[PDB]
């Protein structure tokens, strides 16, 4: 029974790291990438926290678990992942793993402890279950101030980017690391197999770091991508609406957007130091050599691509794509360019740990890809499936199917679907849905989506067959 | 022995406009119906939204039982139609030998009246394909952007709020709904079979669009704006702030725009009164009126700037929650009912008139006892109404309100902030007393009445309610 460490980050994009030729120097994450299996085309299940995490830890889609929206926020109906979903946590506990959890759970108060883990520390540890949804009255007042032309300390906008007082050592990140360190030290003192999860608040917006991370990257030198700052042309209505109060960016200057980038870059550099600290402790404790590691972000974050901030009910690559590294110490490093899913994590954990089955696996184990490379999946369609059922009590029922060359997004709460040519338009600027030159590719993607919805027993397949009846 | 039944169903018609309610619009034909029938002066809709209110009206069951708990066919609702397994009063009436005819807005899924055995004579929904793409308001969004840049439409108007239409009464959708109503009554007079007619008027749904002379009949300059007009919402839930539909952004509205919204609305009500007179006169000419069993009702009210709100949204304020209701039974003396009644009470009233067979639960009660006996039918019973706002066009809110003559408690389970209004001292619902310890006793009573109502109708949200209200339990 191998020891397992999961390093799980909140809204960490795929593309920032120096190992991806990104603008931030990340030597410790780069070294883990180069020792392990790089999943360079990993996709999350949903660009939202609780759904992405329920998918990750159960191995089933939201329509099967019931966990299809964030919990505990205006105006979601949900409070917690059902305790009937044990997750990999209860399954690992059942076969003799000591499970430990540090940091943000976001699947209901006390959730890791209720499923048999040592919940060492985190926001969710000692909260009462079934709390009133967190309604963002303070964010609403602050964004009204920004629209009235006000700024916070030093010209900053604290709903987007913020210089924190003190040092790295005073940060929540330093505490997540210190608990990780204690988890590793304690595990080294037991004969018993260990399953450790460290869920970091970083780099969740607003992008908040102390010095020197706050000024490490000069806002004036940021390279803004081709889809930065644009008017959304023929895009669905849900991309326009102010779902969360900070989604009003009408007040944001190019300088505000550059600082969003520069402070995000600071957070990634601060994450790299944190990863280094935990890896080095694991080495000092004689655990690193045999440690089975997953480094993953629950989803990406928008830095003004399509004039969007944070995340919302959409499928653009900057949110849908996730960083993923899985290190099996028995295997030679490889780079997987075939698309993989957040639904593939739990099966990977299942094959490593010999977890008992607790029902369906909607994904597949990544072990064959890790051993054999992209050749494991030769012959097979290269597709990913993404859902955005809900955003914080708004229902959208969104589904996207992504090939290496094309993305089809179904928006059943709109009349307007999306079709992107990822080969000729990788920044997803032009919606080709009504473009007759793309009929053959649309038709192919509609059929692949109907196949995926059937495979996972999505009850929205009926409505899909109605909306897409021009193609069956 | 089985009575002829006519329903006149209006879209977003408020309770308070009519001259019989001492309202600002002269409505002699509705006034005459009110005087010959039973006035339900404290009628409440089930929901301030169209499809849910109409599913409740026609099935007699709450949306958690029918599945019809949001508008159909709109950004970004999940719904397209009432299940065909809900036959409604239409299928029930058909099965016992009623000729059922439907004119105008159904809003419960394309061809719905015809699938349930009605003659769907005319209406938006009559010839549509089922399972259509939701109508996404791209044009209304672009219009409201223009209004935010300080633009106006033709003649200084704002066509998402109020509009002078070209032509005359005779060119209007209302005139067509009336002509089809006239043909329904003419045809019914030729039949041995009992008749169940429904005329569902588009008016007076915003934007408030009428031809002359209705467009200028009421002078915007003379409108009396109520005490809750134009205010900053203090300690109100967040759902009242958000721009759910693009025209809910009223940051651009002048006091004159709001007065014109009133004055054009008043024009629509005067044009509705003419329409009602037309149909009542046809029914008298056809020798149907003397035995005709009639319901006049609006599916809900409409906000004209109370709490700085326009149209409707996920809230429970009286101007939206209250509905006009008149039920005329020709065998009975006129009465005024001040006891609260619900949209859930329509179907049971139809069931007792028509002897419709049971098709499952009735979440309301028949209004025949109140129509015969007056308010004292209910002596020794709590005077309550129950209101839900489960969804607004794909936003989930799960809202529930309990209203007594003196108090309203609104549960907002998608928020941390509930509402509590003293309707005796604050009937404009300006002050949220939820956190006011002087109102602990009234809150406690209303929480228990709500728990009882949720239990009575088997609402699955009762579990969450018990968690949110555990300080009571
Ligand atoms: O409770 S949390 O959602 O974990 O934290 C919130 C809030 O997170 C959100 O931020 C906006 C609003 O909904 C989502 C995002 O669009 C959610 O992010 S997600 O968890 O990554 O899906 C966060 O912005 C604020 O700083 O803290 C609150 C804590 O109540
Ligand atoms: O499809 S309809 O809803 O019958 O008509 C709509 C629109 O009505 C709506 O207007 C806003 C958006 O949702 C509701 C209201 O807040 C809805 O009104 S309701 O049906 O009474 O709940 C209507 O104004 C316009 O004429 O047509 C559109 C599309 O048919
Ligand atoms: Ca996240
Ligand atoms: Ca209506």
């Amino acid at each position: 029974k191998p020891n397992v460490l999961i390093l799980l980050f909140d809204d960490m994009r795929f593309d920032t790291f120096s190992y991806r030729n990104g603008p931030v120097s990340t030597p410790n994450i780069d070294a883990l990438a180069n020792e392990g299996t790089r999943f360079d085309q990993a996709m999350t299940s949903t660009g939202l926290s609780s759904p992405s995490r329920a998918a990750m830890f159960t191995g089933r889609w939201g329509h099967k678990t019931g966990l299809d929206d964030n919990v505990g926020l205006y105006h979601s109906r949900l409070s917690e992942l059902s305790l009937s979903e044990g997750s990999v946590i209860k399954r690992a506990t059942s076969i003799g793993y000591d499970v430990s959890y540090v940091g943000k759970w976001h699947l209901g108060a006390q959730g890791p402890a209720l499923r048999g883990a040592n919940f060492m520390w985190g926001h969710d540890k000692d909260e009462e279950r079934n709390g009133r949804p967190f309604t963002p009255y303070q964010t609403q007042k602050n964004v009204a101030r920004m629209n009235a032309g006000e700024r916070d300390k030093n010209g900053e906008k604290h709903d987007y980017y913020k210089t924190l007082p003190g040092t790295y050592a005073d940060t929540v990140t330093a505490k997540e690391v210190n608990e990780g360190k204690l988890m590793l030290q304690n595990a080294a003192k037991s004969d018993k197999p260990f399953f450790g999860i460290v869920s970091f608040e970083q780099p969740h917006p607003p992008y908040r770091v102390p010095e020197p991370y706050a000024s490490m990257y000069d806002y004036k030198d940021i390279k803004l991508p081709k889809n930065f700052g644009i008017k959304r042309k023929h895009k669905p209505m849900a991309q326009d609406d102010i779902w969360w109060p900070w989604h009003d960016v009408s007040h944001m200057s190019e300088t505000d957007w550059r600082k969003a980038h520069s402070f995000y870059y600071g957070a990634i550099a601060m994450i790299d130091h944190a990863v280094g600290e935990l890896i080095n402790t694991a080495k000092e404790e004689g655990l690193y050599d045999d440690l089975h590691i997953i480094l993953v972000g629950d989803q990406g974050s928008m830095l003004g691509e399509h004039n969007l901030y944070d995340k919302g009910p959409y499928a653009y690559d900057e949110l849908m794509r996730m960083p993923l590294i899985i290190r099996d110490p028995s295997l030679e490093p490889k780079i997987i360019n075939r698309q993989v899913s957040m639904l593939d994590i739990a099966p990977t954990l299942r094959q490593w740990m010999t977890l008992p089955l607790d029902g369906d696996e909607d994904g597949r184990s990544l072990l064959p890809l890790m051993k054999q490379g992209d050749s494991a999946d030769a012959g097979k369609d290269d597709i990913s499936l993404y859902a955005y059922e809900w955003y914080n009590g708004g229902w959208f029922g969104i589904r996207a199917i992504r090939t290496p060359e094309m993305k089809f997004v179904w928006n059943p709460g709109d009349s307007r679907d999306e079709l992107y040519d990822l080969k000729n338009d990788p920044y997803e600027i032009t919606n080709q849905i009504d473009n007759p030159k793309y009929k053959k590719q649309l038709t192919d993607l509609v059929h692949k989506m109907a196949g995926e919805l059937n495979r996972i027993d999505d009850p929205s397949l009926t409505k899909f067959n109605h909306h897409m009846k021009a193609f069956l």
